[PDB]
């Protein structure tokens, strides 16, 4: 073979309907997410998930729901499809409006590391944006040793003018020795396994070598999102995903 990324999953949202239930599941409820987040993620609800015209619309709602005033959708390959390394991109239009907080990341399938899910065994944010804070796009890891509860979340940002305007390929290139990540292209952030290069280094620090999912969402307000309080005008706002594609590097 020549060494290259190889196509071993793939949404091309070239199809009409709901997210394809091979391919995708949800997260349901409203509880808060971890983040006092005010929406409720709905299941395969066409108002929140939908797909055509070449794309998936992730749809966040202001409108009465299961006792929340907005809803939304988070989208997971949860259940579906996961991996361990690989070329992760998702071409997306990032939502306009403050209380807005689209995100794709991802999520470990297991508890490998005990003796907690989160952050223990880690998640890897590949794109996260506010819309109180437009056209700035982050890329971050939380591990036991570095998350957003200890302050030590390892993460950079880019800022995109044309985030909201425009499809942007975000991507993270996952490997054994450091995690890249890219806006089309542009590598704004790596976080390197640091068990590589320090003997004390573990799975704290790099939890990174076991099976993470896809997930895909708007979340409104919360912590993060709606420090700024959230824009009820900025609905409905849009995740407009192009296509997710992920590679596995083939040498
Ligand atoms: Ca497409």
């Amino acid at each position: 073979r020549l060494p290259h990324w190889e196509l071993v999953w793939s949404d091309e949202f070239d199809y009409n309907g709901l997210p394809d239930p091979a391919k995708w599941d949800y997260d349901v409820g409203g509880h808060g997410w971890g983040n006092q987040e005010l929406q409720y993620y709905t299941r395969a609800r066409i108002e929140n998930a939908r797909v055509g015209g070449g794309v998936l619309i992730i749809e966040a709602r202001r409108e009465s729901y299961e006792g929340r005033e907005y809803t939304s959708a988070r989208l997971v390959t949860r259940g579906k499809a996961s991996w361990t390394y690989g070329r992760f991109e998702i071409r997306a239009r990032l939502p306009s409006g403050r209380g807005t907080w689209p995100a794709i990341w991802m999520l470990p399938d297991r508890q490998t590391y005990g003796s907690a899910y989160w952050p223990d065994n880690g998640e890897i944010d590949i794109a996260e944006h506010v819309g109180f804070n437009p056209d700035v796009v982050h890329g971050t890891v939380h591990t036991k040793a570095y998350n957003h509860l200890l302050g030590t979340q390892r993460g950079g940002s880019i800022r995109v003018p044309t985030a909201r305007t425009d499809f942007h390929v975000y991507a993270i290139e996952w490997t054994p020795e450091e995690i890249r990540w890219f806006v089309d292209d542009s590598l704004y952030y790596r976080f390197p396994n640091e068990r590589l290069t320090n003997p004390e280094a573990d799975w704290r620090h790099w939890p990174f070598d076991q099976p993470f999912h896809l997930i895909m969402n708007i979340a409104v307000g919360g912590t993060w999102g709606g420090q700024q309080g959230v824009d009820p005008e900025a609905f409905p706002a849009q995740l407009v995903v192009d296509y997710v594609r992920v590679y596995r590097w083939v040498e």
